[PDB]
């Protein structure tokens, strides 16, 4: 199953989450372990060599390794089986010094924990590309003006740049929050059978601490074989980044309705958004793959099955589902089309009643509060009625035109001078993403 | 990615959901629609012939496909395109018939559901399967007692043909609903471009019609781009069973309990070299179960939550259903599978469960004492009675069989003979053998 | 907590599934167990009476069972304790009759589906209900012409009613489905502390089907306190309906658009008009989901009662009722209500200036000249109806092949979206015929 | 519906999410909003008190409130009527000055943001307790030994110190992490109309500033009304604080199986029929938090400047897992404080196995006293035979010439006793207790 594997995953990310990434990081736990106890004094130098040389993806069968699994329970028995039987080709009494006082659940959850470090690595580097060029944009249009649509009605005026701001706020929020958790997430599982490291006698920390350093890895407080806080939080972050991308993707797709055709997707590399669809898709599928993760923590005692069975795939897919929007948004966030000219048509298809707020503010003062209140629903309905804009119905109403000039009303019926604070919120948002870089 | 996929998913299934079958079912409904469509003049007889023998899996390259796809954003147009660069090869003059009316979903739901059909036919037989072992260990073990577990503790006593007579009770339930269903989701999606089939003009019926039958499919009173309860359906049904399955696994592993060692999976003492019985003895198949119990319920969600798709077709929330669906199926498949394995080859020990019994020294049988005693004596006196001896039992810790042989009053209204049967769980199994009379004259009847 | 409640639940369904309705439920079983058992010769007549009596949930204390509950792990104890000493007040000699036989579960259980059959029994009124206006609605605009939207896209011609039509299609099928579930799930639950009913030996069976027979519910093959997929059954319906009125919900959302205002929900104050209707159709689509889900997640119940698991669905089945009785009464209002601007439709309709209709066109001037000559001049057509930015039909006439080949009255015709709109009559009239054909 | 409210729910918390509690949280916005926009010469300070004894819960009707919602689409314009026509009955002129600027979502997101910081507050303090009470337990068992259990079968020796220090490593990291989110959920929600904050001009961030000040949360970069993130994140820490917790409910209940009867629930105030109440609401929680939560996840995408139906979604929603939780904490407590332990029964099922789950402890010293390869095959043999035989292993060991002529019968002792081969055990205590007296400041 490959055909929408390349439109909804990034390729980089598919990398790390392949049969080969899952077997390297279990691999790579081996060789690791082998050099930790090795300076322990548990295991002899020249089986640390043999090991190592054992220790890549390449030289094992999937296909057979598959079918091994579904009578073992696990994926780790039967690499570890394998293993030995590479290492008994050449250096035959290395082999007793395989996945030494650990268990299987030790190599499998700190291979993912790799994994998972690779896959936030790219994570943050595509946030941090998308936010810039996120950016720019607001900066860009932080003044152009667009009608505002609440309940997808037409409401005062807002900015491009205020909207794309907006993300923008939330991508920095995130990044935010992988900064936090990546200590956290980053641990070493190490404990045996049932979490006592027992096996290892009194050589116990000093191959652990000797471990951790040696995958680059912080050595947690205690084991976690079930205790899956730590898994269940990363996942729910990508979560978080999946909404956010998801409301992207909603607007981009409204603004390039027939009826509305504000903004639009690059062309291919009838204009079908096909980017947006992937945005949306993931975060549509995202809150049920998050809910598993959520779902699977009561894991019994030292070690759960079932529970623990159904993370296996979902933290993958919930990575590989995010790759994919983060990839698809930043090719819309670089190169959308922007029509200033069909948004300013746009903005008076309610013949300015979206601003009448503008000029009841500035009638409150120069008449009565309580006058000007009469004074401009009566503008309104009749704008309505007799139909036509309420520049006009303004400019043929005695008290209005006696008191605003011609020049007056042209600029309060002006969506430009009614901006409030958009361009605050643009910059803002633009100086914490430069705060943050640091 | 397929470390995992022989022990989560079911071979077959996995064959039916892979690109070639999702390719092939799209070509199977292009090979169709001409066929059809020459039928109402429309098409060429000698066009039909060129088109079929380019309507194979085998004949495309999928990665180049894939790359194609995600710049068209769906999987209809870049196959539909590679099949014209195909058939123009021999006849060039038959590429322009190729997919003539047809919109793009309507290729993708249709080739979707001749999947579906060819999973359903996989998912009833291996039911039918499962549900006959079942029903045959419901017999076999009617009457052999085990102690009744309630909020994991000991309850009145309960029979393992009962317990496996339930799983087969629900088991009929969906083989049930499965049946009923089968009209209702085998349906031809033929609607073209906003599912009005104007291109066709006054031969849009009669393709139809010809289509549907070409397929075997029904056709349905409209086409339905936007309107997915027919797929939520199935998946639900599935969802059910997924999580029958999982109560199944459930028992079986709290079965396998060391403390408990009753039941146990296939595979010898428990599971493999029973050497160091301690562990080793590890229900992977359970695993299974669970898991896909676990896993499935937000699956579902999704297609759930992609209901509300907007007007004649929806971006984003169709792509959601997409590789959904399929998942559902294979893990399902999966645990099929692996219930199957377990349910016609697990190990009873029911001297390991008669022990278990009288863990708390009869206290579970004292409510078949009291009833008995309730008409001897005084259903007041022999409440304060009863209630003396197990205060007693387990004070001076020791069975209740014994303490009520010692004592006065219920000694000289009951017999050693009569105490004997009253303590006997085997003589408290109300009416665990009716049940599973029932759930398995139900599994008959089903059957015509 | 009901600020909310009016607005997103139906007043007669919150009713069932309030404090009263629980109580009822279980207290229905009670009264119901004794007259069956009596008939058994289990109890003595007078003790029925005297339980009867008491089985009336306005006699009874929530705030005092609730606090009992939280100690008891569950409501069918602290509620049977509480009615027997009521009974005691009365009838003393009455109380040791009272739950005879049966396990807290088979109370709560039954009470439960005697509340979910009410519920059924509104949910298939409400839908025939809805069922009828909308397919009324469908045949009244089965042909007035609205664009068709693909990706949001415009796409070509559509009818009002074809849309219609294609809720109504749903709704059918879904009454359908609560038709196949009923004689399913309207099951009673007796089967005592495990399940084998052993403490009423062998006058089980015939106070069970006493009982079912009191109660007008089926006997199951056998009881089902860790067989859950009825009740999951059944909410997973409620799903479908929920989702397919989030369609329903969104469409019209989306029809009110400023940008497009082609239909709106019933009704300065001026072009201010919020789908404050669709809002709760599209939250009751969003919120099940996850609700459902729950009940699927509760399946794996061990043995013969578990704990935890069947606590989840306790909250979760009420709410979805509730969720779903909210969405079909708005339904109801903005499908019997909803205002057309058939005028603005056909404005919108050439708002790409006739490229919708391209198709059209591009089938006639096939025939008439060369299909590949045709394609040609059309795409010639379209390219320069764009530059040049003026209608198509405009184009087509300045077109000498085209006019040549074609009147001013043909063309007229083809670039008129009443005359493409396919099949859009046939599916209203095979939709409806469904409708009428289900009624019996 | 109260009938399960006080099972499942902790009374503070309902207290907090109930209507009385909702409306305060408006009504509070809305005299904040007066005294800020006075100090900023947009309101007679007339009106700021007219307007703030009219802002109490209690002088409303929720009845009332209810049915006109049913019509208006939110809460706030319904509220900001009743608000309006309870100032006039005083002082008239006041009225036309209440919720000057704002917008519905503003007023509702706001008192959300309130009625989440009061809410936060009892998570963090009875997290803190339990924390406490969990950190004596894990130390004052952590070295009372039980067997390990692994895919439900018997393994290597364990501590119930052990165990316990898990919860404990997992309940800090949550309040680490309640902790970060503090200042990124605890924000005002001020944007107006579409979040421009346009009716108010140029006094627009003084009345912002002053907005925030007033009710002490911080002033976010932008208003906001469909960037939903952050009250999804609290959701979802909580999320994982009843996963957790039911992770310990569910070891309870397995402890307290009759099989087990290692540990068991408190005799809160038959064969033994003691049922664990108080982990079925710890199970419960855990099984219906992730749907709520999965909901808030599938609301996030709500389009442009206000989004209808998703944003109605998260209404209920919130305010449900966060009681859920509540009453998770509250039961967990119960039983942490005053769980029942029987060491002797952990004893006796300890060698259930008759010693097998010991023989890798015998291994490794056999391995140096003997050959690894010789000791290898003269286990398995003692291992083989203690089950044919069906004996202990300590005695199949005593009856080996070769192993009781390489070890005393006071070794073999020794090596067959779990209290020595707690491995760890007593450091991962260690550690999670420390770590847990570290956080404290």
């Amino acid at each position: 199953n490959q055909l929408f594997d390349a439109y909804f995953t990034a390729p980089a990310m598919r990398e790390i989450f392949s049969d080969r990434g899952r077997l390297q990081g279990m691999l790579d736990f081996e060789a690791a372990l082998a050099r930790a106890e090795a300076s322990a004094g548990l295991v002899p130098h020249s089986a640390v060599a043999a090991i190592e040389a054992a220790c890549q993806a390449e030289r094992y069968d999937t296909g057979a390794l598959a079918n091994a699994i579904a009578t073992a329970g696990n994926s780790a028995i039967p690499l570890v089986k394998a293993l030995g039987k590479v290492i008994a080709t050449g250096v035959p009494e290395a082999e007793r010094y395989v996945h030494l006082g650990a268990t299987s659940q030790d190599a499998m959850d700190t291979g993912l924990v790799l994994q998972l470090r690779d896959a936030l690595d790219l994570i943050e580097a595509d946030l941090g590309k998308l936010a810039d060029t996120l950016s720019q944009q607001a900066l860009k249009h932080a003044d152009t003006p667009l009608v505002g649509r609440t309940w997808l009605q037409h409401a005062t005026p807002v900015t491009l740049g205020m909207k794309l701001a907006g993300v923008l706020g939330a991508l920095t929020r995130h990044r935010q929050r992988l900064q936090e958790l990546r200590p956290r997430l980053l641990v070493l599982q190490f404990g045996g059978a049932s979490g006592s490291l027992a096996a290892l006698g009194s050589k116990a920390m000093p191959v652990a601490e000797a471990l951790a350093e040696q995958l680059k890895l912080t050595l947690p407080e205690q084991p976690w074989h079930t205790q899956r806080d730590r898994l269940v939080e990363f996942a729910s972050v990508l979560g978080l980044v999946a909404g956010s991308l998801g409301k992207f993707g909603r607007d981009i797709s409204l603004l390039m309705q027939t009826e509305a055709g504000e903004v639009f997707e690059p062309s291919a590399p009838k204009r079908n958004p096909v980017g947006a669809a992937v945005l949306i898709g993931a975060a549509t599928r995202v809150p049920g793959l998050l809910s598993t993760l959520f779902a699977a923590m009561p894991q019994e005692h030292e070690r759960s099955l079932g529970l623990w069975h159904a993370e296996w795939e979902t933290l993958p897919d919930i990575c590989c589902l995010v790759s994919g929007a983060l990839r698809q948004a930043q090719v819309i966030a670089e190169g959308m089309e922007v029509d200033a000219a069909r948004m300013r048509r746009n903005l008076d298809l309610t013949q300015g009643l979206v601003l009448a707020e503008a000029v009841s503010i500035v009638l409150a003062q120069r008449l009565g509060r309580d006058r000007a209140h009469h004074l401009l629903e009566q503008c309104c309905q009749r704008a309505v009625a007799e139909q036509r804009h309420l520049r006009a119905v303004l400019g043929d109403e005695p008290q209005v035109s006696a008191e605003l000039s011609g020049e007056e009303l042209d600029r309060l019926l002006d969506p430009a001078h009614y901006l409030g604070q958009a361009r605050v919120w643009v910059a803002r948002a633009v100086s914490e993403h430069q705060r943050f870089t640091a």
